[PDB]
């Protein structure tokens, strides 16, 4: 027997929100809802991550271009982490997407209707802005935490290192956040560890862009644009795709069922 | 079926201890009951994370004002896995707030009643006081984990990173421990990364309040209050009125259901 | 009660595919699905992994032959990690087992029938080649995550640390994910923690290979192989057949049940 | 409804094998069961930390008896992560005790019996020798491992630090494993992550005792005892005493419930 007042605790999924947006979703109530959580988990992810960068880049400078791994662990934490945070703050209030890329995702899923991922989209990059005029504001120094292309890598290098490390990411929220089983509510535990590793492979060779939002928001702040800027769209735009093709090969194969 | 031996892992809820807090909470027991797991748990995670900076402060000084990565990872495990500890062993006792920021944030959320909050906070506040004493007493040389603004940072930027930071794991708190379902339990994780990114945001600026008891001990115990030690209690307060705020807004919503 | 669109949450366990490999399963279309799993689980593993590597081994030298804990604790973090999305994002698909010794160990266990483990064995190797490769060109510079002995230890203390740490992921796999109970869908976090311990052990000394195909395709893609190369198949296959015969063992004396 | 072949996931609690230990538990069969999971998973815990904190030692010297942070986090992950493991392994095995001061509170408690608790504690330091000894053989160079005094901490001092370490890994046994709920599955990680800050708290300053198997067993490898080799048996029994303490209080209040 479950007691009355352990009920809720025990019957009440804790699943993403987009699993529930059918008929009676296009009201201005529920866009505002799905925009207020995209915006908030957005802003507290991004601004938390930019000022642990801003702190991690004011460590001595590694002789020689080498690397410092101290330093790549700590931005790792804080992007990874902080988007954990992020995801399960916000996870039944608009799914948690906090990345334009993943809403794409999302989006060719069929996870997230178009209009309502364009309005998601729009919240994360308006957010992402926001994010970045608040840490600048409250941190001294210049700006730290933009992205730029280091360790030696080329544009091309660097578009296939985004490229995959957002496949990472967003196929891990294919598998656990929109697949429906026992472990959806612990999806926003294991995406926060795929943008950790993805961070580990990025930032020393791209800056770790991953999320359009989180490129463009510090080079508006920064009012400084590489001319290869478009790696951090188009990278992550491929990674969606990349993502979505192989869980849609494997939703056509049936993959959980042995004999369907 | 579920085996007799089995139901109560299966059947008893792992809830805060303030969920069930109705009707008979106003006997003595229950106050004592929820007082000493205040005490116990908010002095085992400040008398840990306390002495774990102390030894992170050991560590050789970096030139030029610069941050040291490392020590500043080992001072947030200290206190992002120390509070993890103390809230998941006294989350059936007194729901683990361990902070009386985060005790204000469940007073105005109407989870917790005005004067039992009262009590928890001062009983917090002893704690704190008790902790760092402890801790003093048990390490060598000159207290090194008291609270004090570094990095350039000024009091005006202080208040607004300890705000900010402090919401953070208020909104950790409303969403994941007060809300009742099926993470619930989990929240005491959810909690401790919350506080680990907000030491990775403010160490190196503030020292890390985050917490009036932690910053007011430390104080005590050295004899020593800046003039803007202000900041670490409007800070922190602040970020509790954001936290709730944002809830509030939520709740007014409706956020977890489509069609009200 | 639970909602009915709660329900798939609930009830749909998150268990590893191998568990329901029974009759129908040696379709050719079971196979792929293994296969596919297998195959991108595996490669996004290991690409992941050895970019972490390569960045982490760019860190200045460290006299003396001395250890360099930062470094250790990254490429650590690069496999423990890597592996745990890698095994959550696959375990419905194959079961995630993303190593021939692994695999080995489910064949010795008859969790997995042998045909169908050198079938899922042929594809992690075949992954481990692209995914080196892949880590090659896609990074500056010579590749600099082969598997060599360092640290001082010779061919036998590094065939010994080899069996011994993959003897401890193997035994995890078998205790968590094999046997079947109600922290089976958490497997995949626990097999992380594993390699990562796994990997603080062995980085130092042998390199940590504890996965033949992780071991084979750098020295593929370097065109070299040290005539110990031998430790890295035959030190992995020993820890699969140690911990086997201590599960084995349990199973026989029916552990989990006091009266038999 | 639940699917008959999800059915074990389900319903097949992941409990303490202590907690089945009634009526039959006294047979030879049942002893053998709970000391092989004691000796394997104290020997691969203690032999994983070993081999770890010999690398770690391996690091550059830090000046003026400063503190090494990485080198700490790296010692503290080896320990706490290597618990882990080790008690998730053997959970439904032996209860995964690993340390004769949780055997003990256990004891007292009464979720042990004394001989059963006798036989555990006698493997939990026969194992922690062959442990040692592995180490010592398997890695190049001296015993790098075994406790001592450190950071200028007088023995009163390391007393009450491994003392009130010690009570804090305890406690979270207690909590968490011992009483009866949602989270006793999870009891593992929270012991592993106990184990992890009371060592970033002790190990500066006594090397990290906390458990008088781990101390015992470097010392007869090394074939040396320093005459303060005492403090690392009180002080963890004076922790045990200590988290018992605080656990039969509560247990008298009926902590859990509002109105007995
Ligand atoms: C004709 C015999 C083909 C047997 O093949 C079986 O086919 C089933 C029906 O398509 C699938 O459910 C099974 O997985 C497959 O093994
Ligand atoms: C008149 C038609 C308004 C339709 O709007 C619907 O209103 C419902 C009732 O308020 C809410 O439950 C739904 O979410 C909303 O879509
Ligand atoms: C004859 C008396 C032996 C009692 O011994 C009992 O034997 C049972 C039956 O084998 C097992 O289930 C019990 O664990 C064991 O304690
Ligand atoms: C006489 C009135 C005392 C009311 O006090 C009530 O006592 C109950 C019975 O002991 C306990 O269950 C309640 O927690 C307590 O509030
Ligand atoms: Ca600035
Ligand atoms: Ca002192
Ligand atoms: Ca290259
Ligand atoms: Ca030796
Ligand atoms: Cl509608
Ligand atoms: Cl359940
Ligand atoms: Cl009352
Ligand atoms: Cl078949
Ligand atoms: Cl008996």
């Amino acid at each position: 027997e479950i007691k009355p007042e352990d009920a809720p605790y025990i019957t009440n999924a804790y699943k993403p929100a987009y699993a529930r947006w059918g008929f009676g979703s296009d009201s201005v109530r529920n866009h505002f809802i799905a925009m207020s959580g995209e915006f908030v988990g957005t802003f507290l992810f991004l601004w938390s991550a930019f000022v642990i960068a801003q702190i991690a880049n004011q460590a001595p400078e590694t002789p020689d271009g080498g690397s410092n791994p101290a330093q790549l662990i700590m931005i790792s934490f804080g992007f990874g982490f902080g988007v954990m945070v992020g995801v399960f703050i916000t996870y039944r209030v608009s799914g948690g997407n906090l990345n334009p890329a993943v809403t794409l995702a999302l989006v060719l899923a069929r996870a997230i209707p178009p209009f309502r991922g364009i309005l998601m989209a729009f919240t994360q990059i308006v957010a992402g802005m926001a994010a970045a005029g608040a840490a600048s504001a409250m941190t001294p120094g210049e700006i730290a935490f933009a992205n730029a292309l280091g360790g030696g890598a080329s544009r091309t290098r660097g578009l296939f290192l985004e490229a995959f490390g957002t496949a990472i990411l967003c196929l891990t929220v294919l598998m656990l956040a929109v697949e429906k089983h026992r472990a959806t509510w612990f999806a926003p535990f294991v995406i926060g560890i795929a943008l950790l590793i993805a961070h580990l492979i990025c930032i020393y060779y791209t800056g770790a862009g991953l999320n359009p939002a989180r490129s463009f928001g510090p080079a508006v702040a920064a009012r400084s644009f590489p001319n290869y800027h478009w790696i951090y769209w188009l990278g992550p735009i491929l990674g969606a795709f990349l993502a979505y093709s192989i869980w849609q090969m494997w939703k056509w194969l049936n993959y959980q069922t042995t004999n369907p």
